[PDB]
């Protein structure tokens, strides 16, 4: 095969590369125009699953596609430690935080898990992943009225998110300190785990050690030519659950939601 | 893992292995019951493509996938036979096409195709795997007005979809014995590949020779819970292709349709 994406995807990871030699801080404005040359490809609407599959993850696409990856995860992560700062200073925190670039994806996308996870104010959550910026605990509470622990391993992070919600008046989400591993002293009728939080198969071995058989699992993935953002929850990652429900997602939406029950 | 469909799977299998390596000599009438309840399985719109896999592609499972395609392929085989010489025989060939168990799912197999190949009246088709009822082939000048060449690699089976064809007075529908090879002298504007032709390995790495890039290629597969029903096409099969589209089944559909074309 011989597909037309491959240059253009090896013409983008030879720029992240060349990049990443100079700088080992990312410009996050700077990289705005490759970040939308990636999700541009990411979007591409007419290119089925199967399809992204065999362009994607075809063997002399692997270190190209490890860079792209690796771009994604790290532009994401200083765009929400910049967002979370911006957010604390702020005289006006609640549009600081709509200006955050992913924002509107994030309604859209819990409106999505709320209808999977038939989510019902006053439930507790549990998510794991919260990073510098814990929208999706923020809107939890905000939006869904749901009573929600947030879970970052970080603690610099931790402490930052906290200043977060703490800044936005946001009452019903508290962080905690920790890996997965915390849930074992946590009540909680819902469980997500957060896109990039890693590694999947030690987190989903943990969670399946302390959740019983009706807690409701929601995990965020990457399917068709999303992936080229980051790797997939794979199939083995999740033995000893069943899927029941998935997500997909559109527009400029990037995750596929997935809810799982702990068998039997 | 924990699907329901394991247990509903294992137990059809369980009552198909009396009749192993004699599925052949089934009654098909007899059989449709057993055709329905694999059916209800492969069409049930909740399951999804991740789950499906999980199921099919376990080692456990690899003795009740072979009993259920070994019904399938036979079934299939013995309805058409069946039909062919009903329709040979009739003094209202049409209607009795027209009463074939599966015509209804070919005019939306076909509906889908024709998009997805955006076959226009007059183009040339080659479609290549006939069997006694080139019911595709038929189709593709009735409804299309294509003008089409059935390939059939069995002289007796080219023999009956001949007289199937003349009985019916379709035109523009003529049946070439041969293997694959037949294209090297055929000019041609789509190639189609039945589902059931095979070896798909030999069928296209000999197409690939013939073909230029411009030609749209089209080959049956099965996705999903439907790959219960026979084995899909596999990424071996096509290489030195491109895949360019493609039409997922729904309702009473089985195939998935590609499109492809030969590199570069
Ligand atoms: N921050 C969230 C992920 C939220 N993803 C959104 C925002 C955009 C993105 O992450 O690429 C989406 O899928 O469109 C988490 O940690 O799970
Ligand atoms: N006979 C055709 C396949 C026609 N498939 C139809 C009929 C049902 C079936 O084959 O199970 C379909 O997908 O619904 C071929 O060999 O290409
Ligand atoms: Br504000
Ligand atoms: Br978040
Ligand atoms: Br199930
Ligand atoms: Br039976
Ligand atoms: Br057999
Ligand atoms: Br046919």
């Amino acid at each position: 095969s011989c597909y037309i994406y491959w240059d253009k995807i090896k013409r983008i990871a030879s720029r992240l590369e060349g990049m990443n030699y100079h700088f080992d801080e990312m410009d996050t404005s700077g990289v705005m125009p490759l970040l939308d040359e990636i999700e541009e490809i990411a979007h591409d609407s007419t290119i089925d699953f199967e399809s992204a599959k065999h362009i994607l993850d075809d063997a002399e696409m692997n270190h190209a596609l490890s860079l792209i990856r690796k771009f994604y995860v790290n532009l994401g992560m200083k765009l929400q430690m910049e967002k979370a700062q911006e957010v604390i200073e702020s005289d006006s925190p609640w549009e600081t935080l709509r200006s955050f670039y992913f924002y509107p994806r994030y309604l859209e996308l819990l409106k999505n898990e709320a209808a999977l996870g038939r989510f019902r104010r006053g439930e507790r959550a549990v998510f794991i992943g919260g990073g510098p910026l814990p929208l999706t605990g923020i809107l939890l509470s905000h939006v869904y009225g749901m009573r929600v622990n947030v879970v970052e391993i970080e603690p610099d992070i931790a402490e930052l998110s906290r200043k977060v919600i703490e800044g936005l008046g946001v009452d019903g989400v508290n962080v905690i300190t920790g890996d997965e591993t915390v849930i074992d002293g946590l009540e909680f009728d819902v469980l997500m785990v957060a896109a990039l939080a890693e590694p999947k198969r030690r987190v989903f071995r943990n969670i399946h050690r302390y959740v019983d058989t009706e807690t409701r699992i929601i995990y965020r993935t990457y399917t068709g030519m999303r992936a080229i953002l980051y790797a997939p929850v794979s199939d083995d990652d999740i033995t000893g659950f069943r899927r029941a429900g998935v997500v997909l997602p559109s527009g400029k939406v990037n995750n596929t939601s997935v809810l799982v029950f702990k068998c039997p």
